[PDB]
């Protein structure tokens, strides 16, 4: 009755018209789970590998025929007899059935799509939420969004090195106050944005790459826009944060910070030591409350320096520093390296992985944050994790494309639900401070 009397794959597409794939599982009663699957970028080795078919004459090698034939062929009768709700049992067998660290022999991505199909089925199965069904009962805080308002690095032809610059509603009463102040500070931002001539057209994550002058001329007019839609720029209203992603500027032979690569001929070339010092003039400079990969993926004094120096006053994330992988987040903590993670569910491959990252992190006082990907779908089941786990935050894109929204309108729902139970932690969301 609970039962999985069924599990299928199919080919999709993801916010960027690029293919993907979801899996759907059924009970014997009839439960349904549909689980849709986001582009996984490649850091290392170290890292679970999302399965491509390379065939070049066909969305550019970007098929999933592969992974879909996995999950229908290999991994169905694998898992087919299960009872839908013995989650941890499932994903193990998965991750044996592959039998490889990366899970590139039947593809990270056909793994996740079964993991989450056969979660959301379960809940469909037992009718409570998915968030409920994830976390238990003492499910409650919603997450303080920040919100990719402005792109720089490689996702913009501007003279800035960072790849994100967001917003983080931290004053706000509820998540849908909170939603509201983003929203009203993105279409202020959009205004100005027009009034100057800039580009008002959108990235992959629904945020501008305006042709600013350089990174000063982008962090204050993110500072107008608050400011034009009335609100305080501070821990009472909105700060802001950074996504450095500063390995894409790391010349890893030279071991220095790069900035010339996006920045032009006369920015500066620097050491770990004064990345440290830019930072930090930044921090002591702007409403910054939070910064991800202000260091090199491999630059574990330079992460160390960084958290020594900032640990207490801001949150340091790590992105590709931790790749969703306890193996590096357990070495960062025994370190005291960041305090923080970024949370890349198909990263790893599995929801019972994912939870134990979110475990391990919070037991080492760090905060996890629950990530989209660059190619999404119309799924929100990383706002129901968020959630689950009370994580207190989420990084889920701009406030444009439903690729982005569909976390945000999913949130509302949750919100809506909790009722009086709902909680908004704001600025109190960082435990780690």
């Amino acid at each position: 009755m609970s039962i999985i009397t069924d599990v299928y794959a199919r080919e999709v597409l993801d916010s960027r018209g690029n293919p993907t794939l979801e899996v759907e599982v059924y009970t014997e009663s009839g439960a349904f789970g549909r689980g849709m699957v986001p582009s996984g970028a490649s850091t290392g080795e170290h890292e679970a590998v999302e399965l491509r078919d390379g065939d070049k004459s066909r969305y550019l090698g970007l098929g999933t025929q592969k992974a879909v034939d996995n999950v229908n062929n290999i991994i169905a009768k694998a898992i087919i007899g299960y009872d839908v709700r013995d989650q941890q049992a499932i994903d193990r067998a998965m991750i044996a059935l592959d039998g490889t660290p990366n899970k590139g022999k039947l593809g990270a991505n056909a793994i996740l799509g079964v993991s989450i199909a056969v979660a959301r089925a379960a809940a469909d199965y037992l009718e409570v939420p998915l968030y409920t069904y994830l976390g238990g009962f003492n499910t409650k805080v919603l997450p303080t969004p920040m919100m990719n308002i402005i792109n720089g690095g490689s996702h913009s032809d501007a003279p800035i090195a960072f790849q994100e610059f967001m917003i983080m509603p931290v004053g706000a009463p509820t998540f849908k106050e909170g939603l509201r102040w983003g929203a009203e500070v993105f279409h202020a931002l959009k205004k100005i944005l027009k009034e100057r001539g800039l580009v008002t057209a959108v990235g992959d994550e629904g945020g501008f790459a305006p042709k600013f002058e350089g990174t000063e001329d982008g962090v204050e007019t993110i500072l107008k826009a608050i400011e034009a839609a009335g609100y305080e720029a501070g821990e009472n209203g909105i700060m802001i944060g950074f996504d450095c992603a500063s390995s894409e500027f790391y010349d890893k032979e030279r071991k220095v910070y790069d900035y010339t690569k996006f920045e032009g001929e006369g920015a500066a070339v620097r050491t770990s030591a004064e990345q440290v010092d830019y930072l930090e003039e930044l921090v002591n400079k702007y409403p910054i409350i939070t910064i991800e990969d202000g260091m090199d993926e491999n630059d574990w004094d330079g992460w160390k320096v960084l958290t020594e120096r900032l640990g207490k006053r801001v949150q340091l994330v790590g992105d590709d520093f931790f790749v969703t992988n306890t193996e590096y987040l357990a070495r960062g903590i025994k370190e005291n390296a960041a305090n923080s993670i970024l949370i890349k569910v198909n990263q790893i491959g599995t929801l019972t992985e994912t939870f134990e990252a979110i475990e391990m992190a919070a037991e080492a006082g760090y905060t996890a944050v629950v990530s989209h990907r660059s190619g999404e779908t119309e799924d929100s089941t990383i706002a129901d994790i968020a959630v689950a786990t009370n994580a207190g935050q989420i990084k889920t894109g701009s406030l444009s494309r439903t690729d982005r929204i569909a976390k945000y309108n999913q949130l509302l729902r949750i919100e809506d639900q909790l009722g009086e139970v709902a909680q908004y932690k704001g600025i109190k969301s960082f435990y780690n401070l």
